[PDB]
């Protein structure tokens, strides 16, 4: 059976009010391909910041595989709209409520980071 995880993304230079629908993830490997668009938000009451959110479904047999990805800032301009500063990656843990925290500028991680 399929596995769904949530991935949060933060970029201080972007806004979850105006840029919603234009910010996505370009992803590859583990069955993933192409664009994956954020369509929700998560308010981080601890850091008092707001994240982009989306859920992503992979095949069950892809749990444990490494995903390559990078954020893109304005997909109405393709790559020319800008992307993250480098290739990122993480491993699909297959946890019950798997959540990835992707701060622009680093690999996404399973534990919630500190933002100021």
């Amino acid at each position: 059976p399929d596995h769904t995880f949530t991935i949060y993304y933060y970029n201080e230079d972007l806004s979850t009010d105006t840029d919603m629908g234009k910010v996505d993830l370009w992803m590859w490997n583990a069955g993933l391909d192409g664009s994956y668009v954020f369509d929700g938000t998560y308010y981080d009451a601890e850091n008092k910041v707001t994240w982009f959110k989306q859920t992503i479904t992979v095949a069950g047999s892809n749990v444990g595989k490494t995903v390559g990805l990078k954020a893109r800032y304005d997909n109405t301009k393709g790559w020319d709209g800008g992307s993250d500063t480098a290739d990122r990656s993480f491993t699909i843990s297959g946890d019950e409520n798997e959540v990835l925290y992707y701060v622009d500028g680093s690999d996404p991680v399973h534990e919630k980071p500190v933002i100021v």
